[PDB]
């Protein structure tokens, strides 16, 4: 897709890493199809992942009782956010596709990437309470996670010691990415990369590249639409009574998080359905 | 005389999180606990893993791998001293309380980093000893979490979805993986809209709970003995155990749902 912009966020310190190789592969593949490609190599930027007062360069509303959510929003609108935050915000605004490339660390994102989310995804910019989930600011955009693990895929199967990978991805894909409005595409999961032989590693790279050629035409993952819920305080943001009645006699729930005490649809967070 | 470690991840001394830390310390000292703190913001704790975490000679600096190198450094004792100081607090401690606000459906970056730099292989886990067999099986941990959203938003029918799913990666994947018995989480919902008189009752309730915290029953995780713990079997549930669960309506846990119903409040209440 020529005219389209991609942001690649990388969270690995080493240029010798397979994560770095997957980043470079993606950039190459995408440029070849005529994408503009911007990067946030968080280690190379020495990105500061800790929220603090110093994120606001102007005057605090209330420095005696500092609240990061309230103050960060004011700073966004009056335009006195720390410039490092703003630079990242501009990359996001510009971008149509966001690829996150990172190793799984303690069942989640690396601290440096977690911090990126905390400092960059500010209220009013990346979400409001009016516009949550499918109605959020980034509904035009598509995001994908590309994850490498130490553990093997068997360990993350339904019968694996670690348990279902779908549950592990839910807080990131739903609670961070979709909450801001992103359409989330199937994750690229690269299991036990340390114990994958060299010829296979090369096929994985070739497979990533091949996938990115038609990435924009992919169907996204299923999350419950916001229209299934009463979006106000008096109703408690609960699923509507009509929708609850329509789901009563279904065997499967809507998603991992909206399991509703029933079975979770197979690979809700890993494969799309039409 | 038992020992408690309180890990706090909030920058502000005016915060309810700070108030809950102080409450816990007070309550616990009164019952004759020794109480150590890791106030991560106040310590200016460095949450980013890097080469600088190893003060000695790298095995292989051309192809640096944090897991392999960090373990060597632990064994030969050339870990950065800030890591080691935290490691000593953990070793000493019987009860570990994590006090933090929920940020983006998870722990703050600074606390996540603490886990990454402090929970090193051989110290906090092996491979031989995962989950209930892990090094910290003598210890108990509890999460104490504040949210902006209300508990309804995190119910089965809430816009955000089941809180049990949100806690699973932390309680199972981090805490229990290293061996901790995990106690029922202390969840303080919609703290932003709770007036001062109520906040004080919440603090009094926390304090009251901590008087008998050690006698509490922990959360249920699938025992490791249900699995074949070796590489050739792929760490899968044993065939006999799979056959015995076939007919059950409910799964074992949030992560081990097995395509069936999740036991109610698996990550929030003990059986
Ligand atoms: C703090 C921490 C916590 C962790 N927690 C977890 C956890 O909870 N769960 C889990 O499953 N894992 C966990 N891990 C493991 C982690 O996910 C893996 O180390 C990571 O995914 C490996 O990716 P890498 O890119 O760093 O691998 P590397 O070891 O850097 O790369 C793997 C192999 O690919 C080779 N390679 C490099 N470039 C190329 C190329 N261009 N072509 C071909 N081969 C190439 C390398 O030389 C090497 O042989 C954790 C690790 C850390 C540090
Ligand atoms: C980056 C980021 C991401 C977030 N993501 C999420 C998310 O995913 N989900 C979610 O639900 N929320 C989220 N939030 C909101 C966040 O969880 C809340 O703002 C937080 O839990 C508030 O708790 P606090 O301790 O900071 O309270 P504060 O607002 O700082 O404190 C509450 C009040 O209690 C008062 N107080 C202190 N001590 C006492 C005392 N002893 N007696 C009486 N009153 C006292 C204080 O003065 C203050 O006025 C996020 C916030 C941030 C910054
Ligand atoms: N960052 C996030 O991802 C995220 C997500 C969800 C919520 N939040 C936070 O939640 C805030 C708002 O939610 P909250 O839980 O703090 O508000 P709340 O539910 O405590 O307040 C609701 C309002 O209605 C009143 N009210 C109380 N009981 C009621 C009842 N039974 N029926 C009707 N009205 C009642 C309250 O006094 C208050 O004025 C947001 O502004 C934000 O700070 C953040």
């Amino acid at each position: 897709m020529v005219g389209r912009r991609a942001l690649i966020v990388l969270a690995h310190s080493e240029r010798t890493s397979f994560n770095y190789a997957m980043k470079e592969a993606a950039a190459a593949a995408l440029k070849k199809k005529g994408w503009e490609v911007v990067e946030s190599d968080l280690y190379a930027m020495n990105f500061n992942p800790i929220i603090s007062r110093k994120d606001i360069t102007g005057k605090l509303k209330d420095p005696a009782n500092f609240q990061y959510p309230a103050e960060s929003v004011l700073a966004y609108k009056e335009g006195h956010l720390s410039p490092d935050i703003v630079a990242e915000q501009k990359k996001l605004e510009a971008a149509d596709l966001v690829i996150f490339q990172f190793p799984l660390q303690w069942f989640g994102v690396p601290a440096i990437l977690k911090g990126w989310f905390e400092r960059v995804f500010i209220g009013e910019f990346a979400y409001t309470y009016a516009a949550m989930y499918d109605k959020g600011p980034f509904r035009s955009k598509k995001a994908v996670l590309s994850i490498t693990t130490g553990g093997s895929g068997s360990m993350y199967s339904l019968q694996g010691i670690h348990g279902d990978m779908n549950v592990i991805l839910w807080p990131i894909q739903s609670g961070i990415l979709h909450f801001c409005g992103f359409q989330v595409l199937e994750p690229q999961l690269t299991y036990s990369i340390g114990h994958t032989p060299a010829d296979a590693r090369i096929q994985i790279l070739e497979g990533w590249k091949k996938r990115l050629e038609n990435i924009w035409d992919e169907t996204p993952l299923y999350f419950a639409p916001s229209s299934l819920f009463d979006l106000n305080f008096q109703a408690g943001f609960l699923m509507k009574k009509e929708v609850q009645d329509e789901e009563k006699n279904k065997k499967f729930g809507l998603s991992v998080g909206h399991h509703l005490g029933k079975s979770i649809p197979t690979d809700n967070q890993i494969k799309a359905r039409k």
